[PDB]
């Protein structure tokens, strides 16, 4: 078996190893990377996602989102406050401002210590979730707005004809600012592109070990999860490396940097913080082994983790036993 340790891997394709983004894909699980539940592409040097980031700042954020967090240094939850629309530009001058800016550090090591003591104290506001591309339409090689959609997959390896749209999204981050312990929706892949900025650090359970954290989880946040079993759905809890390890929970953490993909691979669990101003994109994508895990995957029915028109479909064709229930918690 390839990785068995679920070691997370970096990948350095060659421009011709690019063209074929399902195949390099199904190349890194041919090397075990989908064990870690997370892997790092480096793209070829001769890549660019786009000539110049110079014109950014008119894009608007019209629902910036605070994350006021509670509880402790290393178990706490967020809750998003929403603020008033603001454009890149304005965003990028609050994050850069005495308030929100990286403080001064050592290195990477030292920055997440200062992130895991001092989070909890502060509250970063998030551009999330922006329907948009940062990707030049002339790139051809890993552009995140041309990938084959997730209901042409479902097509073409159940052949079932679905509605839905599949298309990415912009993260604006800024210091502190923090992704919550989640998979993806209905268990899918994403993937990550870094556009600019300030690095990303992310942390990972291996897929195989995912009911370990959520076993946890149920002890970390007990209310939480008499209220809800799939709570962690809702994209609200955060548990620190060192929780973890008191707890003998496997994972790995490595830090993306710009210009640099992350993939997420099914059912790995995953969570994260900003160091300082980034840009990031992403989207969910499917690949045929992907099937097996969107059957699987849990779902919240509670109304909290309320998630796009394109899941309707997927629940209703992989999970029909749960359609009517999780339907039910979505109206
Ligand atoms: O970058 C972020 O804030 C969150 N991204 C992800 O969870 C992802 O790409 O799967
Ligand atoms: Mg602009
Ligand atoms: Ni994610
Ligand atoms: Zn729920």
């Amino acid at each position: 078996a390839q990785n068995p340790n679920c070691n997370i891997m970096i990948f350095h394709p060659t421009k011709e190893e690019f063209n074929d983004f399902d195949k390099y894909i199904a190349y890194m699980e041919s090397q075990g990377a989908h064990r870690a539940g997370l892997a790092k592409i480096i793209p070829p040097k001769e890549w660019k996602a786009r000539e110049t980031y110079d014109n950014i700042s008119e894009i608007l954020i019209a629902t910036p989102l605070q994350q006021v967090a509670s509880g402790r240094a290393g178990v706490f939850t967020q809750y998003h406050k929403k603020k008033k629309a603001m454009t890149v530009g304005e965003y990028r001058h609050l994050a850069n401002s005495k308030k929100y800016q990286t403080p001064p550090h050592q290195n990477f090591e030292d920055l997440e210590r200062k992130y895991w003591k001092n989070r909890i104290y502060n509250s970063p506001i998030y551009g999330a979730d922006i329907s948009g591309s940062l990707f030049d339409e002339n790139t051809k090689q890993w552009n995140l707005g041309h990938l084959g959609t997730i209901q042409d997959l479902l097509e073409k390896e159940c052949g079932v004809v679905i509605e839905g749209v599949n298309t990415p999204y912009l993260y604006f981050g800024m210091w502190k600012t923090t992704f919550a312990w989640h998979t993806e929706d209905m268990d899918l892949y994403s993937i990550n592109y870094l556009h600019l900025g300030e690095p990303k650090t992310w942390y990972v359970v291996p897929p195989e070990h995912g009911q370990r954290l959520e076993r946890l989880a149920r002890e970390l946040f007990p209310g939480s999860s008499r209220g809800c079993g799939a709570f962690l759905r809702h994209k609200v809890a955060l548990i620190s490396p060192t929780v973890l390890k008191e707890n003998g929970i496997p994972f790995n953490r490595i830090t993306q940097e710009a210009g640099e993909f992350m993939v997420t691979f099914p059912y790995g669990y995953h969570a994260g913080f900003n160091h300082g101003f980034n840009c990031a994109e992403a989207i969910n994508f499917a690949t045929p082994r992907w099937i097996d895990y969107g059957k699987m995957a849990s779902q919240c029915s509670c109304g909290e983790a309320r998630v796009t028109f394109s899941m309707d479909a997927f629940v209703r064709i992989l999970q029909p036993e749960r359609y009517d229930l999780w339907k039910r918690g979505q109206d």
